[PDB]
């Protein structure tokens, strides 16, 4: 069952390709291979610094008539330095330009935290803390809504929002378009039951990022755990004649989540897609859920004093 119906009426493929850390000289081939082997959803962001190269791939596959534009589901994200209402459209248009698209299927507020505008993605002061902007979630949301009305994006959503921040938007005076998606970190070590149930209860689809535990994240430490090497998960994969990665990808799918594993390795791109031919039992699902440790690999530790930092709240 390969697409989920969003609250904007569009169908989103439940498996997509992640692109954070995909080197610019490797990501065009990664996305080409992905489309060839059946991916129809690509997760992008301006801050990843590789959208031009992602776009080359998409355009070549459209030109080759491997796929039609309406069959693709392209996602990107508004970076923190563009939260001011007057900057949102230009940020979207830069992403559209780089991706070689005339619309996005989904555009997310990447984080609830606005930063001072400028050339620096992470403008810093002396204490190691980010320089905020005096922007707020609701005004940025209104600017996102304008993108729908101007035809630049088919759906808007959020990422890394806690349930109180989602509630803020849902309670917005004059709300025109509800968020379609909340994209959050989710894997067996950070199972997210409370936030997922909240979002799903509101008709908001959850996308699970870092489903393999982001082993390539640049701040990984040698003592940190590794989902791909967890012998309990290895054992579940063996029972099914699948890889650990395949179990880690199938897991969120069975929770009615979208999942976006990243790879630049052609064999793994193909492996990661081969997750529609097996099912985890309910007992296996509950067992995987039992591995939760509240272990977050993307904690945005330079922004813990920002007024809108999302991870002080329980969920
Ligand atoms: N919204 C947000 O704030 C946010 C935050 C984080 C991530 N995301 C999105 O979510 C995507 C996925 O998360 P992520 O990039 O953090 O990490 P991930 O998908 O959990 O893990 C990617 C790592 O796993 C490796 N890998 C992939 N498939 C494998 C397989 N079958 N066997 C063994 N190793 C495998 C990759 O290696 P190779 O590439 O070398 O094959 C890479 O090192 C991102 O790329 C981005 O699109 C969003
Ligand atoms: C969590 C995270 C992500 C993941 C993502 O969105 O997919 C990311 C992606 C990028 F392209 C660049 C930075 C980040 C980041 C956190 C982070 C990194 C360095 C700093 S420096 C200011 O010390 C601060 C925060």
């Amino acid at each position: 069952a390969s697409r989920i119906l969003l609250n904007n009426g569009a169908k989103m493929p439940i498996l997509g390709l992640g692109t954070w850390k995909s080197p610019p000289g490797q990501v065009t081939e990664a996305v080409k291979v992905a489309i060839d082997v059946g991916y129809r959803h690509i997760d992008c962001a301006h801050v990843y610094q590789n959208e031009n190269e992602v776009g080359v791939a998409i355009q070549e596959k459209l030109r080759e008539q491997v796929v039609k534009r309406e069959e693709l589901f392209i996602v990107s994200k508004l970076w923190c330095t563009y939260h001011e209402k007057g900057l949102v459209k230009g940020a979207c248009q830069k992403t559209l330009s780089d991706l070689k698209l005339d619309y996005l299927d989904l555009y997310l507020i990447h984080w609830p935290t606005g930063f001072k505008p400028g050339k620096e993605f992470f403008p810093l002061d002396e204490s190691g803390n980010v320089v905020p902007s005096d922007t707020n979630i609701l005004d940025t949301w209104a600017a996102m809504e304008e993108l729908v009305d101007e035809g630049l994006v088919k759906a808007i959503g959020i990422s890394n929002f806690n349930h109180l921040q989602v509630e803020m938007i849902l309670n917005k005076p004059g709300l025109k378009y509800k968020p379609a998606v909340n994209q959050i970190e989710c894997h067996p070590y950070l199972t997210q039951e409370k936030l997922i149930q909240y979002c799903q209860s509101k008709g908001i689809v959850v996308t699970a990022y870092s489903p393999l535990g982001s082993p390539d994240r640049p701040w990984a430490k040698p003592e940190d755990p590794s989902l791909l090497e967890d012998p309990r998960i290895k054992a579940i994969a063996a029972k099914h004649n699948k890889t650990t990665a395949q179990v880690l990808i199938r897991f969120p799918m069975q929770r009615n989540l979208v999942v976006i594993p990243k790879s630049v390795t052609p064999e793994r791109i193909a492996e990661n897609f081969k997750v529609f031919d097996f099912e985890l039992s309910s007992q296996d699902m509950t067992t995987l859920l039992s591995y939760n440790r509240n272990w977050r690999v993307c904690a945005l530790l330079s922004c813990t004093s920002h007024k809108d930092y999302p991870f002080h709240e329980e969920f």
